[PDB]
Formats: C-alpha cells, structure tokens, sequence
C-alpha cells in the first residue's frame, strides 16, 4: 500500500497501554506495527485482581473495582461491552453497616452520636457536627452540577477557583469570601467523614470532582466485574496482534534529530537499544516516568517539572478470608456497602459479589487513602510474606471494635481462616503511588504543560493523571483516545483520522 | 524511706524514652523504678547508624546525622556532653558541590543557568529564577529573628500565621496581603531550590522553622557524631538501671478508674497484660500511637484525632560503598556539602567523616524527603535485600549525570563496590513515617490537644512530633524532659522537681 512502514511504541501494558493496541487494532492502519513493553511480569497495571484461589467469589481487586454508571463514564461501559464483561451491581450504600468515630456508633436520628461537639466537650462546632454532608454540598454543589451539564466546561470553570485548597475554600468561603466561613475544627471533621487524613490540603478541585463521582447528582448506580477487573485484562491481552512483552522495563527514551526520518525514536531496556519508533506512546505512571532517562526528548522545563512534581495519593487494601460471611449471618449486613471509622482500617468493604454464598468468604476489611494508607502500608508487603502478623492482628481487633454490636472478638478469630493478602500502592516500584491526586494550583497550571506532545509530536505522555478523570479508568481511555488522535493528526492520516471519530469517539 | 513505691512504663526505647530513664536514673528518687519496653529488636528508634562493618568510618546514619551549634540546641549539646560523643565538624556547605536541574550546571554569576526563566521559554518569572534565597528571606526573615530573640515567643508569634501554608503565605503576601505576591511557577521554583517536592503545602510555621534551623542567622557550625550517631544510643543505653526490653510491642494502654490507687495502669504486650504503673509515658511515632487500642484511657476526642491527623513526612536515604572516594580525588569535592538535583536522587551528601581516606569510602548516595522519599521508597526493601538493582542502578545513573564535569558514568560504576544499603521511614512499622511535619492550622489547633496529659494526668504522649523542634533530637529531648516535669508535678514531689530544675534545665 500507500502509507510507508510505520512502528510505534507503547510503554506500560496497564488499561491505558492496552487500549492504545485495541484502537489501533481496530483500525488496521497498512504497515502499522507496534511494541508494548510492560516492566512487571504481570499485565494490567492499575487493574489488579488477586485470587486466593480460582473458586468463583475467591478474590479481591487490589486496583479498580466499582463503576457508576454516569455519562462521563460511558467511555469505560463501551470497553465492557466490547469485551463482554459480566457485570453485576455494586452497593456503594448497603445496609445494617456499622459507623464509629470516637468510640462511638452511628445512631439514626441522635444530635451528636459521636459526641465531638462543643456541646458534649468536643472540638466540632455544633452546627457542623451532623450536617457535614449538607456543608460540603453547599461548598461543592455549583460545581457538580455545572460538570453533570457538561464535564469539559464545568471542568474550565472550576480553574478559576484551582488554586485553592478544599481547606483554604473552607476557611475562606469562597474566592471572594462570599460562602460560609469554617473554623480548623469544622473543617477537620469534614474532612474525617468525607475522605482520607490530611486531604483537604490537596486541591478543592479534586474534592469537587471525587463529590462528583460518588455523590453524584444522577444518583447512580454502581457495577463491578463479576470474576474481578483482572478479566478486563485478560480481554484485551488476547485480543492484541502484537502480545505484550513482559519483564521489559523502559530506562530511556530518546528522539534522534540528527536523522530526519519518521522512525527516529529510541527506547532502552535493560541496556540494550530498541530503536525505529515514529511515535513514543508513555502510559507510566509519573513517578515511573519520572526515573527514565528522558534528555534524548528535549523537555520543556515545565513539563518536566510536572512529571516530577504533580502529587500521587497513597492506597492500600487488606483482604481477609473468613470460613463464612459473619457480617452477613451475625450482622445482618446483606448487601454490600461499607463501614467508616476512625479506626486504623478507616473503611472496610463488604463485597457485592458473594452475597448468596454460605461457606468461604473474602472480606475487604481495610481500604484507606493518604496518610492512612501509608500507615497501614509500613505493616504489609507487596512481593514478600512479622509485621504482618501485626497486621492480622490490627485488622482483627478493628474488625471486632467496629462489629461489637453483633460479634465478639473471639469470634472474627475463631471465623478467621489465616489466609489473608494486602497491598500497597506506593511500594510498587512500577507504580510508586496508587493515582495522581493534584495540588492546589497543579490543574490549571502544570497539568496543561504535561499534555503537549514532545518529540516534535511524537511523544505522548499518557494515562489517569494525563485526564481530569483521575483514579477512574475513564481518564486512561480518554487520555489514551486522545494520544491516538494527535498521532494520526501528526501524520496526516485523515482517512483513519476520520475512522477514529466514528468507530471511537463517545 | 517516705515515698511509696512506684513504678512508671516507658513506651518505646528512642532517645526520648532513654532520655526519660536517664533523667529518673539521675533524680534517684527512693522506691521508684521503671519498664522500658521497645518494639523492635534493635534499641535507638530514629537514632540509627548502619555498619556495613565495623570500621571506623564504613557507616551512614539512617536517621538523625547532623547538629547545628544553636542555643535552642543546648539541651542536646549537653547530652553529647554527658555522653563523651565524639564529634566533628559537619559540613552543611562544602566545596565544588555540583548543582544540577533541566539538565544544566550550576554556575557562578550567570543569569538563569538552568534555562528555567520566561525570559528563556520556561515558565519560571525573571524576577524569582536567581533571587530564590532573597525572597524566601523577605517571607521568613521576620519570624526567624525573633525565633533567635526567643524561639518560645517567635513561636508564638508565628501561631498568628498558623493557618496558612507556605505556598498560600506566597500566593496571598503574608496575613494582610501587603507582603509580595507569587504566582504558581514562581513558588513551585522556590520549593523546588528550597525543600522538597510539595513540601510548600504543608505549614508556613514548618518551612520557617525550617529555615531558622538550616539557614540560622547566626551562621552556626554543625557537628556529627564520629563513629555514627548509634555512639549515643550505645552510651545511654548502658548508663540505664533498668534495660530496655527489646521484641516488647506495647498494643493498648488503659487506666482502670475502678481502683483509686497510684499504680492503676496497665499496658498489653503480645495479649499479656503489665499492670501497676503510676504514670506512662509514651514515646512512639504518633502512627505506632494510633494502632494501639487506647479505649482504656479515655482520652478527649480532638487529641485521639491529633494522633490520627497530624502529618507525617517521609524520608530516605540510599548509601554505596565505592573502593575509593572519587568525589574528592577526581572531582575536588574535598570538604562535604551536598550536591542537590531535580533527578531523582535529589540530594547526594558527601559524609564529613572520611575525608581524609583514600581507600573504600561510603556515600551518602541520595537524601529524599516526602514524594521524592516515598518514589525512591518504593524500590526500597527496610527488612529485605530485582527492585534495589534497579535502585542501584538508577543511583550510578543519576550520579554520573550529577557529576559528569569530571567524572563518566563507566568510572563511577567501575569504582562500585557492589556494597550498597537504603532505608524508607514510611515503610518501617515501628515509625510509620519519617518525623512530624504539620499541616496548615495543626499546630495552632491540634497540637495543644496532643500535649495535654490525659488518664488523670497520668498519661503523656512523648516524642519529637510533642515538640516545637520537630525532626530534630531537641524536640525529643525537650518533651521527654517536660514529660518528666509533669509527672513529678502531679505527685507533688516537690524536693525532686526542684532537683530536675537545677540539674536539667537548659
Ligand atoms: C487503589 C485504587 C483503586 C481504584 N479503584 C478504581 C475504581 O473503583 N474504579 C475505576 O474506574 N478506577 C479505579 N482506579 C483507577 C484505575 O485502576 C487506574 O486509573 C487505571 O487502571 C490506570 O491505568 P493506566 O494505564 O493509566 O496506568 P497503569 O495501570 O499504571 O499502567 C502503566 C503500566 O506501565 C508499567 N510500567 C511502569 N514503569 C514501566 C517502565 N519503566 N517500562 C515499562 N512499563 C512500565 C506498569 O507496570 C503498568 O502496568 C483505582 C486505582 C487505585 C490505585
Ligand atoms: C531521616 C531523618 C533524619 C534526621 N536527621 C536528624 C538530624 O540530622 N539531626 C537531628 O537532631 N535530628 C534528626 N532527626 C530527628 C531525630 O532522629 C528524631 O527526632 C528522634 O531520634 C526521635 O526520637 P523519639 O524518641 O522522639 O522517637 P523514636 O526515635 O521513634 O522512638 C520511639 C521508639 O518507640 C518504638 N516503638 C514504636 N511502637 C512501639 C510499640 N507499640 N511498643 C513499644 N515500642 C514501640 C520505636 O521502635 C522507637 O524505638 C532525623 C529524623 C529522620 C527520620
Ligand atoms: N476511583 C477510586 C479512587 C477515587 C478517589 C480518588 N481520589 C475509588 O473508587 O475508590
Ligand atoms: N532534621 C532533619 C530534617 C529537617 C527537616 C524537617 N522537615 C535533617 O537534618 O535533615
């Protein structure tokens, strides 16, 4: 045919990297290669289910697992169906589960069940200690609803308020001083029961946007994969032309402009060079990008910058196997959902995937972010098998304090199978953080320096943090859809340009 | 003799709770004695020096490393003092220190070496890209005066403040906004020549008595400890009547209010309990505080959320062995100091101690704190020994690039020994971080309610973060000394209190 021999090179094999193949795949561009090389030996990144066993309901998703269904998501429910996925409904908000703060539980109807008021000699202003969600609607709410008209232009309206911090809105009332203003107390404990330790200190447009998604004004629903989000990988990877190299870890990136044709572009890996490449496509991490050797690209400085400086937010998660559902059988806690506390898990998860089972169960008994997940992350191992025991035995002894209404510590334990699997993102070299979670001023100022391509266009950085959809596999797709777009627009490809828009654009 | 016996526990053997015992060693009050009991197998918490051998000079110190020669520093000089450490000079600022980011040398008298500035394409203002020193200065200077006045008083007048970060403080122009205003680019530089990677949304008050500390203004010299820091723990821990237990993993603390008598304290140690204690001071990191169940204590809310919420930052460090110390031989960089970078490594630290060797030398390879700590982290085992290849083999890389005026990337692997050691702080269960580092408004809010004592004053929680020197020995040794003050107060010994004043109040 027409168009010369081309290469391109996909650099992680996470969603991001295998949805690149897909669209190029399906577009079946003459003479068009590609290599994908994913460090780890282990495909699917950020997607990551771990199966105790292969039984049915035996595992839990280490990376992504829940999906509302909202317009902005549509994107991530076309790649389900064209992989056919068996979706099941996730319960965000289930019943009969447990709240405790201050050693206190979650009673219906009470002033202050926690007692943290002034009023009870606390430090929360009583008239924000029960009305957080409504203060933080108050906050958020023009904004939500400004992103459901329309994420792109919600999303540009809420820069003009991005360099605050959700704390500095909260204490200022606004940009202009306009909106209820909060003591530090006030704002803390909002803080408590809506997100992780510290993070509100982090930009006000990411609580916008995390408001949004789980709080969202369509009230929708939820659905995970049933069999875990790893089936989504395996999906794609058979899929592929070209299969995903694995245990090839990228040191190097690099553009030769000395020499004048397309493919001119060069990785290295474990020392060795692979060159040929009219198009870098990067789909890391930034912390992973962030330990390349990239001078062989000629960065803009500020670019750079951002690869190095905008922020990643923590997770970690703990599985447990129990010898069946006490939270279901003792508790009445039926389906799914999730109990909050301010005990060291923070947040414990009931599946929405083995309700009907009797026998073996998996519980997700700790899911944190932040600081939290850093705390918790110092007692868990991500490749070895001490201070795990400490681990067990913390979780246990939460896991009792939060179940006290309905169960004995006895007997969690004597329940407890001793198989139990946890995971922290920030100790994954090949990741280094669980997902990007911007500063205040990061959006509106290093974000758009991040997403010009390099390389004379023929570099792209992509993935969650390269989207205003951080943390949900909708801004890989997005992210990845768009690095497709500016390749063919680079080289003139209109003909498959064209085809791009209507075979992929939601 | 008159006074009853009693029996205090200490939790944790750092140098806080070895200050403490040796206090009490010195006060000799009759029928007094204590339990010291300490997580790990090794004694020293944040005091820790790694041997490669036991040559004199084939260490780095994991933790604390360097002290500058202030007056808010006394009290530690003369626990050095008490302890026969040998010390020398530390080189804060050596010579021929290469400085390298965007890819270009530091040079002395040229405008904008590192082509960051609008004036060059980057994003950094002309007026900010040379003058970072100056207009950090202009924003600290104030406060650090009156800090070297009395820090007791410059800290209370830095409270005023409290509520901003520096970023926010930069942003805004001070309280009023009659102080400079920067933009975003301007003090993301500033934090990139200043500290670390986000460090500026964290506390105004944090970066100014970080400022105070390492930039004080009456240009102090700094000491290490000849040997390692480790000297001290060795010192202190054998001057001890009763020794530390080691493998003792304190889990809960509890007062039983039921019985009226002094000793009514207990603390649960592997689910045995120890009980008869008058009085328990706890020394731990704030994160190993809070996976205790502390139910047993009642302590007021907003202290419990202090334990939860005040920030932890991160930090490590990665040390290697070469067979001969090529920074100074080759490259002239004959007298310590520090190279700093936008790579990776970040901060490479040339060691005081061993500059007059000429065969096997180590070097502080690279010093990270909080994003850049947790991303080196992440290819760090503390415990264990395929990711510290990568680890190392980023480090050469990094420090060829560092020092590539005299040195190639092939002579510096040449002069490897193969001998390398790393540690992360967030990842070590014992501490869960790297030290405290407060949020905008937790010292001026949550931080009292740390430092109240709690159980009937019987209770205290002890350590750095229960200071105003945060990450440095004196906060330990301050809190450990008030802690001791307290405790006397409250059982009225007055003869002995007034002891302490005399012999221990600097
Ligand atoms: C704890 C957690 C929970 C989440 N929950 C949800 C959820 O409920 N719903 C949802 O929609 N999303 C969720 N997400 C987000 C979603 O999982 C991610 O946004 C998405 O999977 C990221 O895909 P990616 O391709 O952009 O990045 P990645 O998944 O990180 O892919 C990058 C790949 O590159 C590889 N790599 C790294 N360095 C190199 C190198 N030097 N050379 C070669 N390859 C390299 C990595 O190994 C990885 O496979 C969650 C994320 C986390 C961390
Ligand atoms: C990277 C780094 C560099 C530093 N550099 C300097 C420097 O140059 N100069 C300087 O002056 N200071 C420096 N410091 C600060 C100094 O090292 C610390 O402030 C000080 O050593 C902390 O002492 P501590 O007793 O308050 O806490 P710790 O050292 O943490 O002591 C607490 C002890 O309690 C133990 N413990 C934990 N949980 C339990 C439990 N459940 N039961 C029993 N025991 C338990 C821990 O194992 C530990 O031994 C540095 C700190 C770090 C992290
Ligand atoms: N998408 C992830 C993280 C969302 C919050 C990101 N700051 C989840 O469902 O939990
Ligand atoms: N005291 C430590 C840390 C100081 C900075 C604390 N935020 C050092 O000398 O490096």
């Amino acid at each position: 045919e027409e168009l010369p021999p081309r290469k391109v090179c996909i650099v992680g094999a996470g969603v991001s990297g295998l949805y690149i193949a897909m669209i190029l795949d399906d577009l079946k561009i003459p003479n068009l290669t590609y290599d994908i090389f994913e460090s780890s030996s282990r495909t699917g990144g950020r997607l990551y289910t771990h199966h105790f066993t292969d039984a049915k309901h035996d595992y839990y998703d280490i990376g992504a697992m829940r999906y509302p269904d909202i317009p902005s998501m549509k994107r991530t429910f076309n790649l389900f169906k064209r992989t056919g996925m068996p979706l099941i409904k996730y319960y965000l908000d289930g019943e009969n589960t447990p709240q405790l703060y201050n050693n206190h539980f979650f009673a219906k109807g009470v002033v202050d069940p926690y007692m943290v008021s002034v009023a009870n000699g606390g430090t929360v202003p009583d008239d924000v200690v029960d009305s957080v969600g409504e203060k933080l609607q108050q906050a958020f709410g023009y904004y939500k609803e400004k992103l459901a008209e329309d994420f792109d232009k919600g999303f540009d309206e809420l820069m003009l308020v991005d360099d605050m911090t959700t704390r500095e809105y909260l204490k200022r009332g606004g940009p202009k001083g306009e909106a209820p203003k909060y003591d530090f107390f006030a704002i803390q404990w909002m803080e408590t029961q809506n997100t992780g330790t510290n993070l509100f200190d982090q930009a006000f447009s990411e609580s916008v946007i995390d408001s949004f998604d789980f709080d969202n004004p369509t009230k929708p629903e939820w659905y995970c994969i049933e069999g875990g989000t790893s089936l989504l990988v395996d999906a794609m990877k058979e899929t592929l032309v070209h299969k995903v190299q694995n245990n090839k870890r990228v040191e190097a990136i690099s553009i030769d402009l000395d020499a004048p044709d397309d493919g001119n572009m060069s990785v290295k890996i474990g020392g060795k060079d692979y060159s040929g490449y009219s198009t870098v496509f990067n789909t890391t991490a930034l912390g992973c990008l962030d330990r390349m050797d990239l001078r062989g690209l000629n960065l803009h400085p500020t670019q750079a910058d951002a690869i190095r400086c905008l922020h990643y937010d923590n997770s970690t998660k703990v599985a447990l196997k129990f010898s069946y559902p006490w939270w279901i059988k003792d508790c009445g806690i039926t389906c799914g959902g999730a109990a909050s506390t301010d005990l060291p898990l923070r947040t414990c998860v009931y599946p929405s995937y083995n309700l009907g089972d009797t026998g073996e169960a998996v519980l997700l008994a700790s899911y944190t972010w932040s600081q939290d997940a850093t705390r918790i992350g110092s007692l868990v191992k991500d490749a070895p098998p001490p201070k795990e025991d400490e681990l067990v035995e913390l979780i246990l002894q939460n896991l009792a304090r939060l179940h006290a209404e309905h169960m004995t510590y006895e007997k969690i334990k004597e329940a407890y199978t001793g198989v139990y699997h946890a995971y922290c993102w920030a100790n994954d070299p090949n990741v280094g953080g669980a997902f990007a979670l911007f500063g205040p001023g990061q959006f509106s100022n290093l974000y758009p320096y991040l997403m010009r391509p390099a390389a004379g266009g023929k570099f792209h950085i992509v993935g969650e943090a390269s989207s205003v959809h951080h943390a949900w596999i909708i801004g890989s797709l997005e992210s990845a859809y768009t690095a497709v777009y500016q390749f063919l627009y680079k080289y003139k490809m209109w003909d498959y340009l064209r085809l791009l828009l209507e075979r992929w654009q939601y």
